[PDB]
């Protein structure tokens, strides 16, 4: 007559299988489900996704009769009794954890068990505008199903604990529904691009702008080639470094990498250009890479050291010339080209 | 007759269901539950923390007769008997352990038990200030309570094992409660504001400085653009270094990012207007960006060479004027910055 | 007769060995084994592997008499009886995952059950060709069989979640059969050479390409020597992430390590050429290594700097001769070994 | 009368408490405890341990009589009767693994069993000195024992592995008692300082003598300032290195962070103190940063030339004494400054 | 009657005990064990390794008669009875694994079962020669054996899996045996020199052959003591890295550690050396460290400029000697260093 009592014998039933007996279909309750994001991957585009749900069933087998035990619910172990499984089919390593050890039972053959489902989803993800990026996931949540047994799964409302996990910012989770009756939900995953402009967009912006400019060093003067080979071994490093955290998949794969390959085989030939102009302010031609007397004597040598530095001028000036046409031209492309690149990298 | 008879006794009662006689109501105490930090992560703000308990209720089917049995205890697994588990419901990945494979239970029913809790807690922390920051993290002890069956939490006393858990330090473990009766935890974190003051702020306030001296070096004499520009790729890999620690999540995000980028748009301005005035200097003018007879020779020559020479001084000491009349303005807008900005990253 | 009541009924059969009264052959049927790829390792060529696969085989014993159950079907947990476990010889670390805690049994034996196998392969791949590879893979799928008692395990179809893993992009998985009927998935492993040719092989060609344009820089110049050790510097850091990453373990190794290498030695061959040309410029020869009286005495001071002048420039035109030599040897001989290397590379 | 048939019964017997019978108190022995270092973090301060002990105790229970069973010894299974746990109180993360699954039992009741305990114990070790620094770490081992009833733990012998665990190198482990009469093992960590010391400390003690070399470089020549910017951010990513893998705790911090921060203060200096004498030497005044006839003329214009070199001259020596007195100052410091923080790292 | 019938009365005899029967000595046949390396590592000399074996005991209890049951095999679950647990004691962290959930039995009591062992071995090789190194490594295999009770172990045959596992490569894998009749297992460990004689020795090897060569510099050109700075600060890198990767223990550490360090020492004293030369030549001397008359004028001024320009190549000269004189000192004395270094390093 003890409510322990009760547990016990109910305990001593020993019904670990499911409610099958209405024609094998046993219609699952799963009200207030709790999502949350714990990580998003960029390079790999995978989602760890944790759902704290309330399952609620009904098991007509642990059902007593009131008259002769006067009590309206009892608490049982979890193991010693049937309890439906909650997976996450449309994503990898689902695993589903119980809350608490016991689970409540009403007397009438209700039941109410709190269980945790952590996932990982292989998101897909429109990357191509990295990082002005965003997109919708779907998170399937099945229960088992096999030929005539069929065990529906009936969801009403998604909680989410929507906030920044890390560069990705998840905004909403709603429910929504598949083809063939499937609940899943919809996690609207989006990414904070204040980290990647200042990070990797603005300091890659500022060089290219230092390039443009750098031309103003004159040849003879120098400081101008070891200027230029110190940001191409930068941009080097900086392709490197976001070759390291994005996925060059396929078709829509991020157009930040192309833009970086584009801007430095810019720089490189502008470098490049830079050298063949000293060599040809250096020797005045580009053949290197092709295959009373006393009283006189002093004015022929005056007038030849005269000579020799106006040989040097001119010399000096033609390359410039030539460097003044060529910066007109490379910094009118490379200007047009990086607004071009931004108005594709936001709005394409 | 014998202790192990009566463990053997108990055990063979198999009494594996809470107690829930009395009302479905078991009043659980937990006195001096001591509390540990294992790490803290300031990227994703997530803390660990290690809280061993001392568990202590009734359980009224475990109470022998003391004349038939003439003891006061009796130890038995913890696997034989019900126990609660308490969890962590404010964090994520709580997990319950048994310290012992043995509990002490007394002849009147009362039961003690030694738990430890491993719960990772999603910390809300104001960053805005880095590294002078710390704040107050709740931290939930729950236990299993649904519907009509609730068993209350009484808690009496919380010692913490305060020291540093890295860049961080925990401060306090102080006992409050919450709004519908819930007792939590509150634990105060703070940071150790030595280690990144001295590896982050005072180089980059250094460099900083030295940019601001670098004016010194003569546009003519060289040394000046290469040293700016190791100045301006050593800010840029500052940049990357803070934004792989540091949460840019949304607002309040650290301040010293934005400083960052702030002092690197002046170094790289600073360039530009240093290279343009080398430009001017070198050429006269910023049009590269926009589209007897023998003893009367020699003197010709002579006076040629002589205003050859002032022409090169002049054009020399314009560039310098104009580089005194903005290294005027530079330093003193700098170091307003600066000053203006520590002033923000103390105290607001 | 409840449909319950025979699941309780099947359970308490405790029937946990294999249905081997038929001579000890029980023949299993996986239809419809869907493969995935979750991870390829470069360095350590080592294949991760999701397996979801539908087991059906039968139980003689677990099958009841229609006439008194009058019922098609039952679902019983999956540990209260037998259940093969599938295996993956071929590769290390194989685990197999109930993907449900119930399974259909049929009214004449039948059992059908879902399982999921995580394999980790250690895969050989002729990785000669970086980043232009790609291979078959064999993963062995296998059920026990000893002596006398086998299991011979019958494959219809295979299914491939084809897609890129990182790196590496999985391009299909056919089933096919070994020598002693040991059925096997072949899986075709690419390497997507967009990432590897845009951050390695592109920023060396271009380095390269500099090296070889560098001999512009006059030897008095300067901005020469520095200009090519950045170079040979930043290819030993490109050695170094090179070599971080790819597997150097006998023939048929990268042979993108031995192009870096040999790209590093003419780097460095061509940067002591330099110095030793600039040494012979600066003194004249390769020693170091090896061990009216008024109006006259002008005319001797002009005639003798004239002289000093003349011996300058002749010693500069000397070395730069040299220099022209070695520079079109140099650059002959570079740029037929760069050709031929990319063609060993690519079609070898 | 089989000795299987005694081990059948003894299981059987279902002997799964301990043996309390005599008043609660149970001596358990454990000779000869095996102590191993499996690693050492110096940032966190952790120790992992690994402790290979052999229990022995007595279970009255499992005794059975001689001359119905003429055996003298029994192997059991582990988990068919009770055993001990042994904890690592003092440290986190204790876990008592079983080395074999079975254990010997005598006529007499006398039980052997080999366990090994895994432990992460966090160490307080005075790291002032780094890494010249060595202390003594309590590691506790205790068993559960509540109230009145308490199983006391008696040891007598430690062994261990004495062997490098990377940077640091275990020397000693002893047996020591605490005051409550409780047993605990001392283990005496030590640094091997020959590795810390060639990869930190040598460098930058050469750097910095370097830099006091460094003021040989003319002001006017160049080459200066570029020097000295190198070795300013290479020490700069020194204190980066070593930040990353120090704890910067509190009271007792490592020394080494201090000693580098004003090492890298007084190189700076030195820099701002160049370069303001470079700008006085090429200007002459620190005013920057405070806001027949024919015969004659060539003599006026050489006597003009000559002034102007004089003038040269003067300005060239006058910053050439002022940064010889700084030299002489700088030096004097710099090495006082060195040899008091080489003895207060190595005897403080 | 029935095959399942008999396994169903085998597993329900429940025997979970050794056959200790005949004196508690069980002789436990291991032949063919598979051995292969999953991983090694540099740093810590640990060895992961992987050991299928198939493990063949006897039963008598597990003995039916043939002429009731007419059957010669029977399969039963490895958990329903005793099973052997293979040991690595001469390692750590060793976990023994199910490789099938299933066994046969014969009719004659003879058992057939295959295992799987992971263990993890502290490995002692002699680590002088860096990357010229090998050794021998000993990995046991054992069973328990307490007092009175002890199991034998028979090992017939040992396959190993050849292959590289990273940087190290397994050749063999012999059975020999231990002084008291312990069987265990030698597994010879070998370096592939090819990685790290590419990526370490010989970008040193060509640096330091830069430096030797780079005294051709001039020192009134420049451009020499910034490409030693380079070198110098290149060399602390590649220290570091080192470092990072090599274990400094004790007695027969790396030589390449003392190497690196010793060329450091070298680089930094020809840095200091030239840039004291570079004063020497610039002042003349080093005690910075230490504390018709028209006709006729113009004569005089052409005179003292001459005598300048000698007094400025004598001065130009002397040190030119200087630097001669040391130059044939450092490239002999280096020359021989680094090949009794190569030669300490490959053959002792
Ligand atoms: C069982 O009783 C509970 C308690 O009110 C109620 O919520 C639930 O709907 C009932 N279910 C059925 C099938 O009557
Ligand atoms: C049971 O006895 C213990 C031992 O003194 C005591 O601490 C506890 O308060 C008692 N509980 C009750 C309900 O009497
Ligand atoms: C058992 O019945 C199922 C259901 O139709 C069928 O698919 C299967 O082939 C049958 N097996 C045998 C052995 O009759
Ligand atoms: C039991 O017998 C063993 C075997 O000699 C002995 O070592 C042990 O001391 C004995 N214990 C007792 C309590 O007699
Ligand atoms: C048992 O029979 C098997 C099968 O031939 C044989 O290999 C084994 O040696 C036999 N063992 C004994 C003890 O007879």
């Amino acid at each position: 007559t003890t409510r322990r009592c009760l547990a016990q014998m109910l305990i001593d039933m020993e019904m670990l299988s499911m409610p099958q007996d209405e024609n094998c279909t046993l219609p699952i309750y799963v009200p207030f489900i709790e999502y949350q994001t714990l990580s998003v991957n960029t390079k790999s585009l995978r989602l760890n996704s944790r759902l704290r749900a309330i399952v609620k069933w009904t098991d007509p087998q642990l059902a007593w009769d009131t008259s002769v035990y006067p009590y309206d619910a009892v608490m049982l172990p979890v193991d010693k009794i049937w309890t439906p499984v909650l997976q996450v089919k449309n994503g990898i390593s689902t695993n589903m954890k119980h809350d608490a050890n016991d689970l409540l039972v009403y007397s009438n053959g209700t039941v109410n068990h709190e269980v945790q489902i952590n996932a990982e989803i292989n998101c897909e993800v429109n990357l191509f505008n990295y990082p002005f990026a965003g997109d919708e996931c779907p998170v399937a949540i099945e229960t088992f199903s096999s030929g005539e047994c069929v065990t529906t799964l009936i969801l009403d409302q998604v909680r989410s604990l929507d906030g920044s996990t890390g560069d990705w910012q998840t905004t909403y989770a709603r429910l929504k529904k598949q083809r063939e009756d499937r609940n899943f939900i919809a996690v609207g995953l989006k990414i904070n691009y204040s980290s990647p402009l200042m990070t990797l967009l603005l300091p890659t912006v500022l060089i290219v702008l230092a390039d443009f400019v750098s031309f103003a060093l004159p040849l003879h003067g120098g400081g101008r080639n070891g200027f230029k080979v110190t940001l191409v071994l930068s941009f080097v490093m900086f392709l490197n470094l976001l070759n390291s955290q994005l996925p060059g998949n396929g078709d829509c794969s991020p157009i930040i990498r192309i833009h970086f390959c584009i801007c430095l085989v810019l720089l490189v030939l502008s470098m490049l250009v830079s050298m063949v102009l000293t060599r040809l302010a250096h020797d005045g031609s580009l053949a290197f890479f092709s295959p009373v007397q006393m009283l006189r004597k002093v004015v022929t040598f005056l007038q030849r050291l005269d000579d020799q530095k106006n040989q040097n001028e001119r010399k000096h000036a033609f390359a410039d010339k030539l460097d003044k046409i060529f910066f007109l031209f490379y910094v009118i492309l490379g200007l047009i080209y990086m607004c071009v690149m931004l108005g594709i990298m936001v709005a394409y």
